[PDB]
C-alpha cells in the first residue's frame, strides 16, 4: 500500500487541527451547564447526548493526518474511562490545553524532549500535591454522603452502598442486578471476581455498559490454550441442548476458536463468552481450581490426559449470573456445597503457615478474600417497572464514584482541585529554560477544566478563574446556582482517583504528541 | 466510517432548516380548513392524505444535518400519537414555534440552559392551568356527546360506546371488530389486556390500528427468556397442523428466537406474535398464571424443570382474537372453563382480605379488574360491506377520543385552550432575564396552533387571534363556519389529554434542540 | 446611472461588515499601549502612525454597500475631531459597540425606532451624569496642571498657557506661531477671531492640522456674493506685485469664482483662501467694517455704488498671519491703527449705551469682545528647527486640551468616566421592553473604550473592567504602568468635553444606522 509522509511543522498542524475537532466536540458537554451534542444514526432518529465518551467514540475525520491526531487523544478519553469511569471530558479538555500550548512552544523553537520532561515533572508533583488536598472517606457515614450526591440527592441509594460495604468490606466485591419486586434486597452469595477481561469486544450484549451479561451460564474450565475449535465442539454441542449460555475460562482462546465463537454468538447461535485465566503459571493452576470448586465444575488440562473431546457436563461449572468488564470478570452465586468451598478455603489456610516467604503470603490472602469473602447482590425495588430500571443505573453510577472515594478519596470539585494545585506549584522549576516553560504549560492547562465549565455557564471564564485563585482552600464556583462558596459544603466533589487519572493520561498523550516529528498514513 | 462535524451556530441553522421542512409539510393539514398533501409511491397512484402522521413519516431530507433536525421533531409527532392518537399535527406546529423563537434567542446571545428551564417551567404551569380549564366527563350522558361529535355527528356511534362503558366500566377494556350482519352487537367475553405491545414492528399486518390482529389464535405461556428457536420448533410446526396463528408471551423474546419468528410470519409460513409478560419478578409469575387459566393452557417455568420441547397443543391456551398495539395487547374469548376462571376469582378473593402489607391490596384489585372485570366486544353491522367497513372505522375514530375524555377530560377546541392559558400566565417569571424570555417563547408558541388553523381558513391569523384574546372563557373561532362563539356549545372540543401531550412533547424536544452545540453525522 | 438596491437584514449586514473594518483598523490604536497602523502611499515610503484620524481617513472599501457603512461612522470620527480635536478613536470604538449590539437586537426582532429612543435617552442621561462627575478647572494653578500632563510632563508648556490665559482671559483668543530665537515670547497684539470655515477644503496648505495658513496676507472685504472673475481680475492682478497671499471675505463665493480660486491655487499661481462673511443681514455689514478697521483696508458693496472693478491695493486689508480650520477663521496681528481701533471701540461701546433690546445688546457685547479682546500669541523657543517643531506640536494639542478643560472640565481618564456612568444608570428604564434593551445596549457600549485599552495592554479586558466596577469613584486602571489607583492623582485625565462629544456623536450615527432599512448605491 502506497503511503503519504509528512514532516515536522507541516505534520504537527494536522494533529492540532485533528485534536481540536475532537476536543471542541467534547468540551461543550462539560459541567452541569453543559450543552447537548447530537449524533446521527443511519437507522431512524438521531441520538441526543451529553456523555463525553459517546461523543468521542463517534469522531473520525476525513483528512487521514487530522484523523490520526483526533484518534490519538480519543485513546486517552477511553482509557480514563477504563481507570475510573468518570472524568473523560475532563481528560480531553486537559489534553487539548497541554497540546495547544505545548505545540506553540515547539513552533517557537524549543526542545520537545525538554518540554515533555517539564510537563511530566509538573504532573508527578501535581499528583503528589493532589494526595495532600484529598479528604479521605473512612467511616461508613461519610461513605453514605458520596453515594447520595452522585445519585442526584437520593438517600435510598447511599444507604444501600453503605450496607453493602459493611458486609463484604472496602475491598469486597459488590454487584447490582434487576430487582424482584418492590423493596431493595441485599444478600451475600458465594462468588468471585478476578482481574481479566473479555477475549474480544464483540462478546458484548449490553447496549450501553460494554459488558457481557449471561443468565444461568455453564462454565468450562481449561488449563491449556485453545487454538482449533475442533476440541470445543462436543462440549459446545451439549450446551446448545438446554439453551443456556457458555463461559470459557482458559489460559487462552485465541486464533481460530475465538473467531468461530464470535461468528456464532453474533449470528445468534448460542450465547458464549471467552476469558483469559487470572494470573500466570503456578499461581494460575491454583486459582482456576479455586473457581472450579466454587463454581462446581472440573478443570481440564492436557497434563493428566483429560481432553475436551471427552468432556461431559459435570466438568462444566454452573453460576447464577456472570458479568464481564473490559478488564474484569465476575461471578454471582455458583453451585458448590458450603463445605466444598470452605474446605478449599482451609486448604489455603494451611498454606499460610507452611510456606515461609514475603510475596508468597500475599497471594494466598488475596485468594481467600475473593473466595470466602463473598459477593454482594443488591436487587433494586420500585412499583412500576420503568421506575426500577431507572433506579438501577442510578445506583451503578453512584457506586463507581464511591469505589474511587474509598481508594484515593475525594477532592474539591468544580475543577478547583487542579486550579488550587496550579497556584501551589508556581515555584516549580526544571533544569533548563525549555523545561521551565514545559511546567508552565502544564500549570496553565490545569486552569482549563474550570474555565470550560464557566464558559458553558455563560459567564466569562477569565473573571471567575481569577476570583477562585484569589481565595484559598476549597473555595470555588458553583455553575448550577451561579454562586461562590465552599465546594465540599455545597456537595460538589470529585473522587481524587478520577482527577488523578484525567490529568496523568492527558499528559501522557500530549507528551507523545509533542515529541512527534514524522507521520505515516495511507494515501487518499 | 468517516464523519462530518458541525459546531454552534453553523450546526443549529441546519436543524432549523430541517425542522422547517417537516413542520411546513405538516402544518398545512391542520384544522378542518386543512389542505391535502400528496405522497408519492413507486407502485402506481400517489396517496392524497390530510393525516399529519402519514405526512411526517415520509419526510427524510438529503442534507444529513437537515435530516437530523427533521427526524428529531418527527420522533415527537409519533410519540404524541403513542400517548393519545390525536394531536400529532398540533404537536408539530408547537414544536416549530418553540424552536424557531428559541433559536432566535440563542443567536441573540442568551443561555440555552436558562431558555430550556424557562420553557419547561412555563409548560409545567400550563399543564397545571389546563387541568383547571378542563370540563370532566363523568356521567354516561356526557360521554355519549363526545363519541357523537368525534364520529361526524353520528348518534349510533356514541350510543354504543356509552353502552360498552356501562358494562365493563370506565377502566374496562373495549374492543371493536367486524360485524356479522345488519345490527350492532355487544357481548362481554372472557378476556384480558396488559401493558405490553409487539416486541418488533415487523409483526404488523394491517397498519390501520397500527397493530397485530389474529383470528382464532393459539397462545403459549412461558416464564423464561427465549434464547434460541431450537426450542420453539416442536411447538411452532405443531400449530401448523390444523393451521392457525400463534401468540407468544414470554419473559422476553430475544436474539435468534426473535429474528427467525419475524422472518417466518413475514414470509407467511405460520403467523406468530411476540409480546412480553406484564409486570415483573414475583407478580410476573402471578399475572401470567391468570392468563393460563383464562386461556385454558399451561405455564412453562425456570424453577420447576419444564422445557419447550415437550409441550403439545393441549398445553396451549386459545382465543377468538388478539389485538396488539405498540404499548398494548388485548385478548378476546378464553376457552378456559367457566369454573376454573372463577376458581382464580376465589384465589385472589382470599388474597385481598388476607393481606398484611398495604400495597398488595392495590395491585391485586388491578388483577381481578383484568380477570373478572371483563372485555367488551362491539360488532358493527350494516347491509353493504362497504358501509360495514366505513361504520366500523367510525367507531374506533370515536373511541380513542372518548377514552381521553374520561381520563383527563375535554378542553375548549380550536386551539383556544392553549391561547387561553397564554393570557393567564403573562405574570409568570423565572430567575434571570434569560429564563424570562424562555417563558415568553413558550407562551407565544401556544398561539401558533390557532393561528395556523386560521391561516388555512384564508383569514388573517393576527386579526382572529387578537379577537379571541379580547373575549374571555370558551369563546373561540369556528373555522368551518367562519363564525365566532362558544366552542363547547358548537361541539368543537379537544380531549385535555391530547392537548397536554401535544404541548409537553413539543417542549421536550425543543428543549433538547435548543441546548444543541455539536452535531456528528456520516459523510456525504 | 444604474443602481443597486438592498433591503432589510441583507442591507444591514453589509453596513456592520463595513463599519467593522473601519473600527478594527482604528480601535487597535487606542490608549498608550496602542499599536501602529501602516498606511501605504504611492510615492516612496509608507506612513507609520497611531493617529486614529489619519487611519480613519484612509479607509474606503471595495463593496459599495460595505463602503457606505464604513464611510458613515467615518463621518463621526471626523466630527468628533471638529468638536474637540481629541477622542476620535474613543468615538469610533463606542459607535461600533452601539451598532454591533444594536443590530443584534434588530435581528432578534425588536423595533429600531424604540431602540434609537432608548439609546438617546440613555445618552442624554449620561451627559447629565458626566457633568456631575466633572472636576472643573477654575484657577490658573489647576489650569497649569492640565497643560503639563498633556505635553508629556513638560512644565515649560503649562507655564506659557497659564500666562497667556492670564492676559486675554478664559474666553480670549490664543495662537501659537514659530519662535524668533532661544526664549519663549508672549505679546498681546491687536487681532480678532470669528466663527466661519473655509469655502474649499483644497485651500488647506498644512494638512497635518487640516488648516489654511498665509504669512503677511492681503484681505478683500465685500458684502456681495462673488460669481464672476470679471469683477475679480484687477484685484488679483495686483496681488503678484508685492508677492504675498490673499484672503477673500465676501458674502459668499460661488460656482465660478470658487472653482477659479480653488484650482488656481493648486498651480501655485497666487496662494489664496475664501471664507464666508461672519453673521447675517444687518449685523453682517458692521462686522465686516470691524475687520476692515482691524486690518486697515476698506469694504466694497453694490449698495453704496462701489464696484469690484476699481478695487486697489489700499482697499485691501493686511494682517501678519491668517489661519482657517474646517469651521474657524482667525486673523492675527492685523496692521490697523492705534487711533482707528480705539476709535471704533469707543464707538461700539456707545451703541450699547443706546441699546434698545435685550438681544441687540448681547451681539454688540460679543462684537467688542472680539475686536478689543485682541489675540494672544506664543512664540515657542528651543535649540534648532527640530525641537522647535516638536515643542510647537505638543503645545497646539495641549492648548486644545486646556481649552476643553476650561469650558466643561476634566473627568477621570482611562475610559473609567464612562464605565462609572454605566453603573450609575443601571436603574434607567424606557417605556416598553424594546426601549429598555436600547438603554442596556448603550450602557454596555460605555464599557468598550476601557476594555479596548486593556486589550492593547495584553491583559484580559473582562478581568480589569470587573475590578474597576467593584471599586468606586476615580479608581481605574493605568495601562502604561499596569497599576491600579486614583486616575486624577496619576495624571490620567480626559477633558469632559471630549468624552461628551465622543459619546454623543457615536450614538447619533448608530441611531441613524439602526433605523436603516434600505440602501441605494451605484452598480459595480
Ligand atoms: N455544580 C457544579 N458546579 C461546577 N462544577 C461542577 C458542578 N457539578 C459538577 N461539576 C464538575 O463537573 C465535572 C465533571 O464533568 P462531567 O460532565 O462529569 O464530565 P467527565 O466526568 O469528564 O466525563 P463524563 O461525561 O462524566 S463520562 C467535575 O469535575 C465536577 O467538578
Ligand atoms: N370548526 C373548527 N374551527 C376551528 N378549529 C377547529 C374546528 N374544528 C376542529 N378544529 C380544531 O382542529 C384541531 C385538530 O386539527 P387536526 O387536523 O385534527 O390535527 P391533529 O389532531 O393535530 O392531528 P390529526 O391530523 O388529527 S392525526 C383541534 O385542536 C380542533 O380544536
Ligand atoms: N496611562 C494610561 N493608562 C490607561 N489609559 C490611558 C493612559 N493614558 C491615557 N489613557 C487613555 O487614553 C485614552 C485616549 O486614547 P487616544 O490614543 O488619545 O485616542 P483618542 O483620544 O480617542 O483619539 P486620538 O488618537 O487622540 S485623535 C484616554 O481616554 C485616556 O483615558
Ligand atoms: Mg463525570
Ligand atoms: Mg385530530
Ligand atoms: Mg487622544
Ligand atoms: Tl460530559
Ligand atoms: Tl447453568
Ligand atoms: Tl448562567
Ligand atoms: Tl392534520
Ligand atoms: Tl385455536
Ligand atoms: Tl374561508
Ligand atoms: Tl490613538
Ligand atoms: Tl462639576
Ligand atoms: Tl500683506
Ligand atoms: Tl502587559
Amino acid at each position: 500500500a502506497a503511503k503519504d509522509v509528512k514532516f515536522g511543522n507541516d505534520a504537527r498542524v494536522k494533529m492540532l487541527r485533528g485534536v481540536n475537532v475532537l476536543a471542541d466536540a467534547v468540551k461543550v458537554t462539560l459541567g452541569p451547564k453543559g450543552r447537548n451534542v447530537v449524533l446521527d444514526k443511519s437507522f431512524g432518529a438521531p441520538t441526543i447526548t451529553k456523555d463525553g465518551v459517546s461523543v468521542a467514540r463517534e469522531i473520525e475525520l476525513e483528512d487521514k493526518f487530522e484523523n490520526m491526531g483526533a484518534q490519538m487523544v480519543k485513546e486517552v478519553a477511553s482509557k480514563a474511562n477504563d481507570a475510573a469511569g468518570d472524568g473523560t471530558t475532563t481528560a480531553t479538555v486537559l489534553a487539548q490545553a497541554i497540546i495547544t500550548e505545548g505545540l506553540k512552544a515547539v513552533a517557537a523553537g524549543m526542545n520537545p524532549m525538554d518540554l515533555k520532561r517539564g510537563i511530566d515533572k509538573a504532573v508527578t508533583a501535581a499528583v503528589e500535591e493532589l494526595k495532600a488536598l484529598s479528604v479521605p472517606c473512612s467511616d461508613s457515614k461519610a461513605i453514605a454522603q458520596v453515594g447520595t450526591i452522585s445519585a442526584n440527592s437520593d438517600e435510598t441509594v447511599g444507604k444501600l452502598i453503605a450496607e453493602a460495604m459493611d458486609k463484604v468490606g472496602k475491598e469486597g466485591v459488590i454487584t447490582v442486578e434487576d430487582g424482584t419486586g418492590l423493596q431493595d434486597e441485599l444478600d451475600v452469595v458465594e462468588g468471585m471476581q478476578f482481574d481479566r477481561g473479555y477475549l474480544s469486544p464483540y462478546f458484548i450484549n449490553k447496549p450501553e455498559t460494554g459488558a457481557v451479561e449471561l443468565e444461568s451460564p455453564f462454565i468450562l474450565l481449561a488449563d491449556k490454550k485453545i487454538s482449533n475449535i475442533r476440541e470445543m465442539l462436543p462440549v459446545l454441542e451439549a450446551v446448545a441442548k438446554a439453551g443456556k449460555p457458555l463461559l470459557i475460562i482458559a489460559e487462552d482462546v485465541e486464533g481460530e476458536a475465538l473467531a468461530t465463537l464470535v461468528v456464532n454468538t453474533m449470528r445468534g447461535i448460542v450465547k458464549v463468552a471467552a476469558v483469559k485465566a487470572p494470573g500466570f503459571g503456578d499461581r494460575r493452576k491454583a486459582m482456576l481450581q479455586d473457581i472450579a470448586t466454587l463454581t462446581g465444575g472440573t478443570v481440564i488440562s492436557e497434563e493428566i490426559g483429560m481432553e475436551l473431546e471427552k468432556a461431559t457436563l459435570e466438568d462444566l461449572g454452573q453460576a447464577k449470573r456472570v458479568v464481564i468488564n473490559k478488564d474484569t470478570t465476575t461471578i454471582i452465586d455458583g453451585v458448590g456445597e458450603e463445605a466444598a468451598i470452605q474446605g478449599r478455603v482451609a486448604q489455603i489456610r494451611q498454606q499460610i503457615e507452611e510456606a515461609t516467604s514475603d510475596y508468597d503470603r500475599e497471594k494466598l490472602q488475596e485468594r481467600v478474600a475473593k473466595l470466602a469473602g463473598g459477593v454482594a447482590v443488591i436487587k433494586v425495588g420500585a412499583a412500576t417497572e420503568v421506575e426500577m430500571k431507572e433506579k438501577k443505573a442510578r445506583v451503578e453510577d453512584a457506586l463507581h464514584a464511591t469505589r474511587a472515594a474509598v481508594e484515593e478519596g475525594v477532592v474539591a470539585g468544580g475543577g478547583v482541585a487542579l486550579i488550587r494545585v496550579a497556584s501551589k506549584l508556581a515555584d516549580l522549576r526544571g533544569q533548563n529554560e525549555d523545561q521551565n516553560v514545559g511546567i508552565k504549560v502544564a500549570l496553565r492547562a490545569m486552569e482549563a477544566p474550570l474555565r470550560q465549565i464557566v464558559l458553558n455557564c455563560g459567564e466569562e471564564p477569565s473573571v471567575v478563574a481569577n476570583t477562585v485563585k484569589g481565595g484559598d482552600g476549597n473555595y470555588g464556583y458553583n455553575a448550577a446556582t451561579e454562586e461562590y462558596g465552599n465546594m465540599i459544603d455545597m456537595g460538589i466533589l470529585d473522587p481524587t482517583k478520577v482527577t488523578r487519572s484525567a490529568l496523568q493520561y492527558a499528559a501522557s498523550v500530549a507528551g507523545l504528541m509533542i515529541t512527534t516529528e514524522c507521520m505515516v498514513t495511507d494515501l487518499p
